[PDB]
């Protein structure tokens, strides 16, 4: 279903921002 | 359903991370 699909949308979504995060934090020494 | 709190919580995390994205955008001027 296209629901699932939404659903993995937010998950990546939600990894993209967290590694995102992760690589600011490693950038300003935190 | 406890389905629904877990995809409530999945969405309120994407939130929090966007804004923190954000945040950080708005204060190196971007
Ligand atoms: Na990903
Ligand atoms: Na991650
Ligand atoms: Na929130
Ligand atoms: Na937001």
């Amino acid at each position: 279903a296209q629901l699932e699909a939404k659903v993995e949308e937010l998950l990546s979504k939600n990894w993209n921002l967290e590694n995102e995060v992760a690589r600011l934090k490693k950038l300003v020494g935190e």
